[PDB]
């Protein structure tokens, strides 16, 4: 099970619904016996820009600086910027990780984007040899709690913005699952700006009720890595056997692995039934 | 046609291939007669975090600060932070805009994400009543020149990362097109770290050759906003006539508007033939 949780909030105002959503989760989770630690990026005045300043010490190749390689070495030798190590320390301790934030330009705030870029250093958060389901955080579970200005109908299949499942994909699969995280259904609260005072209240109430049994929830589906030849030779492509068995299926495996066919309904919003 | 171009670069190293790719474009476009203006976010030491400080003056509602409304007002009244405004002035002048950056966490660098969040202010970049094809930038064209550590096969329909067309969707449709931009085909150069010195030189040459006639290119396909009822009541949903006529189509309209069917091949990578 899980008893330790980290809530990473990306909002500057203490009056926002996002903050309200963060306080409700901490209060709910706490009541159920969890330990709740936070990362109010704004309040921490967190540095979102990856630079050679993230490595406190000597670089292996100062004249030809390559962030990936240097950052991995810095993590390995213990030369990572102190504020980065502090966050990593929180992640290593967390069983459940909540990302509370308002949708901005169809994605996460720049400060949160920068938190991933600086904290999810190779070896620590991922390894080509242990990608996705085999990643470092496979024992962990992440949830995105997002609020939007636009109504849900704008993100439905025929909504002008297009399917939300596509929007969520690059983050839930590309960032979260890539590191091994089991990603639970996203807590989506649309057009929070057009919601009656009384409903907003139930929204907080519903989120708390959900967190009461969040650890026992069924995680979203991602094609298992076993279906792929995880070697550079085969070009990390899906196994021939698997490709053949699938040629007879109506739907694709997921949003990214739609394979040219139909994408399973709410693949990134709802867990299989 | 186009005479002026803006190149937005998001990389810290003057030794990177991105910088090389940025120099290549500047040189090529200049040689064809273009005026080339730059935004080297890192060199400009650009601030990517939206804050109430983006508003130089009084807020309509300091107690309950809401960025969207306050920044739109500040724009209208002329109270946007000078650094933001200077970028907006670069956008209003440019015909072609190139976004040169390395793929980071299946998206754009946080410093660039922050650049969109602070620069793409309501009324300036959007209009709601003038979304997408009817946006403020409809007379301009945007192009993404991306570099990746992962090979192209990792991003193929069978690649372990999944289809690259989904990754580009939230950026090309959600950010650029949403603002009216005509988005040209992305310049995708994969696993640049596993590319021989001789090939790298060709990549640079190929990029320059394309920019010779880039303005004559056929932009990517996005479902026209005419297929939707662009108002609150209707929920910005696709028109019934449109829905029915489409019911008889093998393929969906695009990555976001897949409508539950097959997604047109390379919808976000290749323009219709
Ligand atoms: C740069 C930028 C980009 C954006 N991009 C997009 C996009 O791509 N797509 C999109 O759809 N939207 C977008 N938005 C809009 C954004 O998603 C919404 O403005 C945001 O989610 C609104 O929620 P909030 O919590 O931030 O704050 P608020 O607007 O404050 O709203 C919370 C509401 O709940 C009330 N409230 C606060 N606390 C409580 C409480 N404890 N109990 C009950 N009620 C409470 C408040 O009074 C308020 O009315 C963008 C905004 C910005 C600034
Ligand atoms: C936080 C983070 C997240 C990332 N996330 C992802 C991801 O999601 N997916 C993914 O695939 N990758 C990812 N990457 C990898 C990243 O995309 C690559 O490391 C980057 O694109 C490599 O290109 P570069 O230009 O930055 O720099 P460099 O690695 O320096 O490589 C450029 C190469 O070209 C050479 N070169 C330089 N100038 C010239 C010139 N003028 N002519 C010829 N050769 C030249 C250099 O010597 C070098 O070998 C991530 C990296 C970071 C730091
Ligand atoms: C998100 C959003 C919605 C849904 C609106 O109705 C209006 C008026 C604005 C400005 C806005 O930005
Ligand atoms: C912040 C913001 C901007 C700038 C817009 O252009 C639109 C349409 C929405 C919803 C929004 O919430």
């Amino acid at each position: 099970v899980g008893r330790r949780a980290l809530i990473v909030l990306a909002h500057s105002e203490r009056t926002s619904f996002n903050y309200a959503m963060k306080e409700a989760a901490a209060a709910a989770l706490k009541k159920k016996g969890w330990e709740v630690v936070e990362s109010d990026l704004y309040a921490m005045n967190f540095n979102p820009i990856i630079s050679r300043k993230d490595i406190t010490g000597k670089l292996k190749d100062p004249a030809n600086f390559q962030y990936p390689a240097e950052s991995v070495l810095a993590y390995k030798e213990g030369h990572l910027s102190p504020d980065i190590v502090a966050e990593q320390k929180k992640l290593e301790a967390a069983d459940l990780v909540i990302f509370q934030f308002p949708l901005q330009w169809f994605g996460v705030p720049a400060i949160l984007k920068g938190w991933f870029e600086r904290v999810f250093i190779g070896e620590f958060a991922y390894t080509y040899a242990a990608m996705y389901d085999k990643g470092p955080f496979r024992s962990k579970k992440a949830v995105l709690s997002i609020t939007t200005g636009g109504s849900g109908s704008m993100y439905s299949l025929q909504g002008i913005h297009g399917d939300m499942n596509v929007i969520l994909w690059p983050i839930q699969s590309g960032i979260l699952h890539f590191c091994g995280f089991q990603v639970l259904e996203p807590q989506l609260t649309y057009s929070i700006g057009h919601t009656p005072a009384d409903a907003r209240i139930q929204i907080l109430e519903g989120w708390k009720k959900r967190l009461e049994n969040i650890w026992d929830e069924t995680p979203l589906y991602f094609a298992p890595s076993s279906l792929f030849d995880l070697n550079f030779q085969a070009g990390f492509l899906m196994k021939k056997e698997v490709q053949d068995e699938e040629k007879n299926k109506k739907f694709g495996l997921s949003v990214g692995h739609h394979l040219g066919k139909s994408i399973p309904t709410d693949n990134q919003i709802k867990a299989r039934k």
